[PDB]
């Protein structure tokens, strides 16, 4: 029954990453903890690909406490892959120690795609039924030995700077203004639940007559459907470049629309500051679209915006107005 | 990982009650099942009151699997008490089978509020925070050991009939129209959540600003603060008669106003019909006043028209026109 403040950090365009300790004694990795998965793992030893290379890699031989499953591991982030094995180990978290955590000691994780990542691992945070075989995620280990003073996590990312933060059995009332609100989960596999409508001025531009979505900390951009995607990119006067990224113009910030996502009979708008990222002097639009699928991805610009709450005593969402 | 059936039968003025088993070999009991409360107990053989004498009592000594732990048990309903000593059986309710599970052996119900009720004991179904020391409640021990498919039951009150039923584990879509809303618990000790408003023709004549209610299958009337149910009474047309009752004339009904809770946005409301009880050529109202609470209790005039869902898993309420 403790509490792990886990400071946050991001660089440019890179995802939101933090601490954690792994083995006896502790062995330090930055990891990417990830609402959109619930596997954990990180590089080891046994890994000779350049992500690995560029990256802290797990040293089962100078653990103590690590004790090898031999079940294989395999999860898709992005474009790459990562194959490994899973073991046991002892895994810190602040305050929280969580012995006996399964853990993916990374074997193959070929192609650039985690090479520039600026993380080491993965910790998924969503249920267990997206956990791999033989795979037990590190929150359900917490809860479930009592080492959370509640069961649920908070997470706020920092908008203009460097405050974001990872909250484990907190909720932190310092980090939004107004009040939270709650979202029923309607699927508990990823953090889903239903968005009533995607409006402009009270016009339906996407979302009509409502649709699924998953609130994602480890996806950068808001994600959906092509219809409502091409109605939302248009609208905001992006426009496609040779890289296949839609830019916007950063001096038209003030002319553009806010978008409106309605959640549960409540607002939440995303002004053009909002879904406009600036990593340079280039503006591009936080929107992208996904063919083969019509769930929603409300990923770190919608969290940016909007201090979220992840709550599975209750299966719950909560979201409030970032400070 | 089972569903239990259990037919819930009413005469007249009654509470509504249900068959269990308790005991190697099985020893029948009619058990109030009661969301307001959390403890299980029976009348037993160490009880002389004159309840106990019209009633159905457990005897351990015809038990193979009974262990006593000698732990008092103190309870009230309603303006009566019983007192008894915890022990450990086998409880069966229909499909289920709940080994080692504490139940209360009466030993002292003195008075006649026990003697003249239908069932011989009381089987609590809210939240452990609600159990005396050293009780554990039947459905928590079900949920636990994975006896049950889901972790809920729901409540089906026949206003008119007999097909009233108790379902362990599952929701059956039969015994309501539309669709179920959730509301989500505010305070898990009883069924707690927030009423928003309750309205006669739109005008709010109780419960301005919100308040907070139970929904407790254990009690028969729809209980406010006396300010509230006060107004409630004028308008319904109630007036107070020898015996403290607020009588109703049956005759009026046609005339008489609809009162409507609103909870969580979506709208309850009672007819004449529903929240008057015709037990003779005399109608009462439905409504009663609480002087020391300002927490509404929805007992079995609401539960008759709202078919009622209790989910442990998510700490919801699910309500549905009953049929
Ligand atoms: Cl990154
Ligand atoms: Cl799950
Ligand atoms: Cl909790
Ligand atoms: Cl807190
Ligand atoms: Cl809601
Ligand atoms: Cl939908
Ligand atoms: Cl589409
Ligand atoms: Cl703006
Ligand atoms: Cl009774
Ligand atoms: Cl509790
Ligand atoms: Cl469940
Ligand atoms: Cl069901
Ligand atoms: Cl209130
Ligand atoms: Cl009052
Ligand atoms: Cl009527």
């Amino acid at each position: 029954g403790e509490v792990a403040s886990v400071p946050l950090t991001n660089y440019l365009d890179s995802q939101y990453f933090g601490k954690i300790y792994l083995g006896t004694p502790p062995q330090e990795f930055t990891v990417l903890f990830d609402t959109g998965s619930s596997d954990f793992w990180v590089p080891s030893i046994y890994c000779k690909s350049n992500a690995c290379k560029n990256h802290q890699r797990f040293d089962p031989r100078k653990s103590s406490t690590f004790q090898n499953l031999g079940k294989p591991l395999s999860i898709h982030y992005g474009t790459g892959s990562m194959q490994g094995i899973l073991g046991y180990d002892t895994v810190t978290v602040s305050n929280i120690v969580d012995i006996q955590q399964t853990v993916g000691l990374s074997t193959q994780e070929p192609g650039d795609v985690f090479t520039y990542a600026e993380f080491d691992g993965i910790l998924g945070m969503a249920y267990p039924s997206l956990a791999s075989e033989y795979s037990i995620p590190v929150f359900d280990n917490m809860m479930n030995r009592h080492l959370v003073a509640q069961d649920l996590f908070s997470v706020y990312m920092d908008r203009n700077g460097q405050e974001s933060m990872l909250t484990l059995g907190a909720i932190d009332p310092s980090y939004y203004t107004g009040s939270l609100h709650w979202v029923p989960v309607t699927v508990q596999q990823y953090w889903q639940f239903t968005v009533d409508s995607v409006t402009i001025s009270g016009v339906v531009v996407a979302c009509e007559g409502g649709c699924q979505a998953i609130l994602d900390t480890g996806t950068s951009k808001l994600v959906g459907p092509s219809s409502d995607i091409l109605n939302i990119q248009q609208a905001i006067g992006a426009t496609q470049n040779q890289y296949g990224e839609f830019d916007i113009d950063c001096d038209n910030l003030s002319y553009m629309p806010t978008v409106v996502f309605e959640i549960n009979g409540k607002m939440y708008p995303l002004t053009p500051s909002a879904y406009t990222s600036q990593d340079q002097g280039f503006c591009t639009s936080g929107f992208q679209s996904e063919n083969h699928s019509q769930k929603w991805i409300l990923g770190d610009v919608f969290i940016r915006e909007y201090y979220s709450v992840f709550d599975r005593a209750n299966n719950l969402v909560g979201l409030a107005k970032a400070i």
